[PDB]
């Protein structure tokens, strides 16, 4: 074996977990971002891993100083605008960068409030979703922007069964009309190259889309026959209100409630005591995308 | 080569630990939750189990979970409180080789999802803004004391705190400072003795109120905090004052400090906008006020 | 609060009924016809909302059964006035049906006219000539008076002098100049309620209330009248019909008007001295004015 | 006896500029947005001797209210219709003295962005009538200034999962029972959100029109069971009311067609509900106002 029997398929190198707040005060008023920030790069060579040769290294400490003089010097209006101004600096300023790629997610900060007034500089920490997104671009190509939602626990207590399924000699799951339907959700969705538009605002319409298709009406909610068809109600009910978002990937991870068999401890459970299944779990995934997005691409 | 004649047995405790478990109640399409999640805890008059290997009066911890889940199905969950008084009262009535009862309950953070300001009949997102729990304890012949608390709760103002005039010595290298950002998480817990007649929901509300607006201060202009453990005493002291049911009170705060990053190298001027948290090492301080006169009535 | 239930909710209003009920009332006296061409709404309040807020229509009377029943009595008792008609129409519901709370029936002439050759009437040919289209309007409330109302509408007069706007109050968004010699073009809407008076000759009276309209917009034949304003225009006619037709106890006059300009053609190389002028159909002004009788509206 | 102005009462006097359209257009860069509006505005003013007097010295002319729309256009541009029509009103109010109450109604033009292979074209734009946006915003002088918003001219149609069964029956009702017919309506729908003004416009009419539509319709699997089109409406109304607690007062008016299975038996075939004429005039209307008791209660 030599050098020359070997290809090298991918070299990437990066910064991870890059975490700062962004203060911004008008007068009294104190705004906050704080953010964690992963950029990772792909340089044009390989001499550091083939030859010993640092020449081209970018230290991971200078994509820190950059990400850290960035947020200084413009502020940060969005994630989305930030990730953008990242991948910029670095395609610009590197001719040695073939590739880069930031992801960013907010710490989730909420303004206090007393008898509805709004604090001007006190804050609670409050995780109901975590917001995130990713910009990438190629030399001389698309600088691509994707945001999503993570970490996001919705369950409805009824309208959920999974009945009429594949049946076999290892299959004894009872068909069922109405259970606890409770899913982690993995969301995220690409605008392509788009960027004319309100970061913040759609981001809150796409997540406000997630919680309504997931949920259904508040006085009657919408019966689900699958995990997998909720995917597809999450997915089409964005891409029907939402003409930024080109593709949307979403990944359910499901908890099942038993309501447990109180037989032998000489009582009847009707659907009132229910203990969750955390592992082992089920997933599924789908991604979808706009046909006219993804024959442009080609 | 030593036995049991040599060696004293100063403590023997079991229980079982993490029981999960989703209570629900509909009145008509409306559905309510209460997700919890139950420790038990037993010390026996005896320990024949551990000195003989006599298992005779081992309720098993088996038993603890169906005892916990039968007591939620028969009388459901109105506070997490009046649950954990029912599983130590049902422990201490049914078994009399209990000497000591413990029972700690924390709440999953479910909250009803909104659509445009309405409620939803059946639909709840996961918010953690905060953990609710309560402790329920009893020796046999003693009092049942129930304690509530919020953990995990993580507070935040961007001034309105320094930290000066502390003790210099030659290992002090701390600058004096009368601006910085003061992050929190706060652990909190309070007794209300033996007093169990009230609205537990609506008093543990109320104490959370009493944290944030004591650590906050007023929304227009805040309140300068002189150090953490002025703030941790800022906060036990509103709630002394404000909730008469809390006899005692214990405030564990572990702050986070945020650099200013010193970007001269990097030929710019960071003036307090781009701050970066240190989250290890972490200073912590800690705080149990009593009320003389409850304090007094237990001697 | 998931939902509202109809504990929450005030039904304000629910009414029903049919519309454009078409037909042509046809009497014959020998070789000569008479007709009669209308157009019928008629809207019912029932005493329950049972039909929208439980899904039952067991009170519910066909809006099929409201045109049977207009096109019944119009056989039975024939049209003698659109006015008596529209009183028939509503006395019917009111005995007929005791789930009905309040009637109202709107009808509309087709405006047919006798064709005449050399002053001689036609025994059976007619010609539609619409100069302004009459209607009228009946309703009750249960236990409470049958009031008729009588108009005109689609009426469109225009003179081509004895009109001005001056004297209006200026700012700083007021461009029009002050003029004392336009063109007065009005589309008018007029109604007049008789109260519960049903005594006279409906067709005799109509006929004089659009003679005081006309004569009150004109003025006299040889000299015309000077019009300060469209509204002044309003209340000359609403003053007129009080003055002359007692029967008309309210009176509410709309007059959409159309301003035509006179073309400036000094860029064409030619003076327009008010020969040519182009009407402003878009946007469009209106004003609207309802007098009544001092004695007649103390008495209710 | 001629009339003077002593004998007569004013009930009612009303003015204003109808049907003022323009285009307003607004460039970020090389994209292109518009709003096309069709406004009306009335005013009453504190006094009437324009009408009484042919003294026009409080008059604001006409012509004055369509440069005030056009400048507010300009000046403000128009984010929502109903904020245009909240900034015409607080104009009118804050302005003259002499106006004692302002109503300003705003239709849109439903021009709609071009598409070319899912790409949104820069300044090209096509008509697409589907239920014409409308508000209305009126004032008092020391009244709340209340904002209505509305769709009409909404056609809408389901060809089953409708009937008309269980009426009052009476010696001219012919109407047979039906539990199988098209459900055709044109909807007139307005809602009022009081003073309310803290929420998204476009966000929350957008939100009406889906519940119309929705409790129209029923699930698109299967639809919902229409037993009256009453029941209908107070479904479309029940809705809205349950997911919108920004709508206070709710009015609903639908025009029906009934669509006719055509007898064919004398032209030898058999039409199974294959072939079926609407029947335009005379046509069937329901109307219904609901309100929340919270507000009408707040009122009084
Ligand atoms: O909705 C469901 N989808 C599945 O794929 C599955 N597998 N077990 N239960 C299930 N429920
Ligand atoms: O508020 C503070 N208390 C302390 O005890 C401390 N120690 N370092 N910084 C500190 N700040
Ligand atoms: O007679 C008129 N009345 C008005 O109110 C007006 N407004 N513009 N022109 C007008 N002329
Ligand atoms: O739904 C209906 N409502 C009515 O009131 C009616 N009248 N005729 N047909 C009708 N259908
Ligand atoms: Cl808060
Ligand atoms: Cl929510
Ligand atoms: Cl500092
Ligand atoms: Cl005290
Ligand atoms: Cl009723
Ligand atoms: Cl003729
Ligand atoms: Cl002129
Ligand atoms: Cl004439
Ligand atoms: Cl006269
Ligand atoms: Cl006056
Ligand atoms: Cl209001
Ligand atoms: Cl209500």
């Amino acid at each position: 074996v030599t050098i020359k029997d070997i290809e090298v398929l991918n070299c990437e190198y990066g910064k991870n977990t890059i975490k700062f707040l962004r203060l911004h005060r008008e007068g009294k008023k104190h705004f906050v971002k704080e953010v964690e920030v992963c950029t990772h790069l792909r340089l044009t060579s390989a001499h550091e891993y083939l030859d010993g040769n640092n020449s081209f290294v970018i230290p991971t400490d200078t994509i820190k100083n950059i990400v850290l003089v960035l947020a200084k010097k413009n502020g940060i209006s969005s994630i989305e605008q930030f990730a953008i101004d990242i991948c910029k600096h670095f395609m610009t300023t590197f001719c040695q960068v073939a590739y880069v790629k930031t992801y960013i997610q907010e710490v989730p900060w909420q303004r206090q409030y007393q008898n509805g007034v709004p604090h001007i500089h006190s804050f609670i920490l409050v995780p109901d979703g975590i917001r995130f997104c990713e910009a990438e671009q190629c030399r001389n190509g698309p600088l691509v922007v994707c945001a999503g939602i993570k970490d996001l626990k919705l369950m409805k207590t009824t309208q959920s069964g999974f009945e009429g399924f594949y049946r076999n000699e290892h299959t004894t799951l009872p068909e069922r009309n109405d259970r606890i339907l409770c899913g982690e959700f993995f969301c995220k969705w690409s605008y392509g190259e788009c960027r004319d538009f309100d970061f913040d605002c759609i981001w809150s319409k796409v997540r406000e889309c997630i919680l309504e298709a997931f949920s259904g009406p508040p006085d009657c909610g919408e019966y689900s026959p699958s995990y997998q068809r909720t995917v597809n109600c999450i997915q089409m009910c964005v891409l029907s209100r939402v003409p930024q978002v080109q593709v949307i990937e979403v990944i359910l991870n499901n908890n099942f409630y038993n309501v447990v068999d109180m037989k032998a401890l000489g009582c009847t459970n009707d659907k009132e005591v229910l203990v969750p299944v955390e592992t082992p779990y089920g997933s599924c995934a789908c991604t979808l995308g706009r046909k006219k997005y993804l024959e442009a691409q080609s």
